[PDB]
């Protein structure tokens, strides 16, 4: 694996979105890695929709929550997740919408990166793309970041609430680091993006929780 | 009275919820609460909604904190809470939106357990039910809780900082304890449960800020 990676040079990964008022972030994430998988296999770069997620992955809470590798496993039964411009956001959990009219692209199944191991996590992003991540966004520290390798000893790797996307890895002013995509705006952080302390003992729990979807 | 009570195994306590990045503890603690009342009044057990309090208790601070105490005292003056599906979490504060017709529990008033007295909220648990209470959960060792029976010399009794619920008490390898609903998801902790020091000097603070509901 390369000493750094970053999709968002190489056109996998989308436009920084905002979710809202609506626990969706478990469904941008799996979005975003289906993103970088859509366009690893055919080339073309398009936003998905997470709110097809949120209305239909029924294992998952719509706005109150949920587990990306049921958004994968959602996808894969159903044969298909519809583009963003078929089934647009609209902040609110609806009833189910889908249609194969809109389909935009599948899914295979998905990995999940073994528990802890961030030299894992960077093997899965090297050769993959994107990763779908979770992590420990509780502290205001995160809510109000703003550049920087982010790194906070108070941060709970054993209390995963939110979920995000791991685009790259890298290294700054001598501290290694995660590129992590999040889905708050592009006003949030640094361009919608936070750079997230890596090999850093498991900083945030980055590595407990990540998986990625087959194309 | 008894040695030992768990309303877990009454079926008076929901499932273990995720708060999300939303400083909403007060209001889960609150809702638990209500939960083990309206087991103990309709014979039912149902989830009740924590964005309710979150953006109609106006005497609390939304995302930011608030008192169980304010929640119980806005259920009462409100005529009810609504249930979790009538008014879902989203772990950001929203316009209050209380749906009358989704009301499922009401409050008739509240009692505060007498300050630092761990006898008074035994009898309490053992009698009423589970009860509000609010703790020091600053330190490392609770954030990356797994087993045993939790102490740490370091926590502050008058740094109460986290809402949470007791949902009964025992003794575990002859340490006394009080079991803790956290709502930091169910793979924080014991799955999603603490066991905490009792009758050790008030440790964490756990009989300084308690209170319960009535219906
Ligand atoms: C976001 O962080 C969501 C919000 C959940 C609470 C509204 N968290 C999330 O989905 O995390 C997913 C997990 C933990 C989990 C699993 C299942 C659940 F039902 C709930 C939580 C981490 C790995 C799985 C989020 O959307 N944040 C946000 C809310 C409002 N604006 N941003
Ligand atoms: C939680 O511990 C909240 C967070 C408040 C700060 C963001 N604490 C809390 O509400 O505690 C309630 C008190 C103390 C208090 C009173 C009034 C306030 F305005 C603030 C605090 C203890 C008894 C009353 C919490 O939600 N933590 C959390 C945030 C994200 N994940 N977990």
């Amino acid at each position: 694996a390369p000493d750094s990676v970053d999709y968002r040079k190489k056109g996998y990964v989308t436009p920084v979105k905002n979710q809202g008022q609506c626990g969706s972030c478990w469904a941008f994430s799996s979005v975003g890695a289906l993103e970088g998988q859509l366009k690893k296999k055919t080339g073309k770069l398009l936003n998905l929709s997470p709110q097809n997620l949120v209305d239909c992955v029924s294992e998952n809470d719509g706005c109150g929550g949920g587990y990306m590798t049921n958004a994968f496993q959602y996808v894969q039964k159903n044969r298909g997740i519809d583009s963003e411009d078929a089934y647009p956001y609209v902040g609110q959990e609806e009833s189910c919408m889908y249609n194969p009219t809109g389909k935009a692209a599948k899914c295979r199944g998905y990995r999940e990166i073994p528990e802890g191991n961030e030299k894992a996590l960077k093997r899965a992003v090297a050769r993959v793309g994107p990763v779908s991540v979770a992590i420990d966004a509780s502290l205001t520290s995160f809510q109000f970041y703003s550049k920087g390798v982010y790194y906070d000893e108070s941060c709970n790797s054993d209390n995963l609430n939110h979920a995000v996307l791991a685009v790259g890895y890298g290294i700054q002013k001598g501290n290694k680091h995660w590129i992590i995509k999040n889905s708050w705006g592009e006003n949030w952080g640094n361009k919608g993006y936070i750079l997230m302390a890596r090999n850093k003992n498991n900083a945030c729990g980055i590595a407990n929780l990540a998986s990625f979807p087959k194309m």
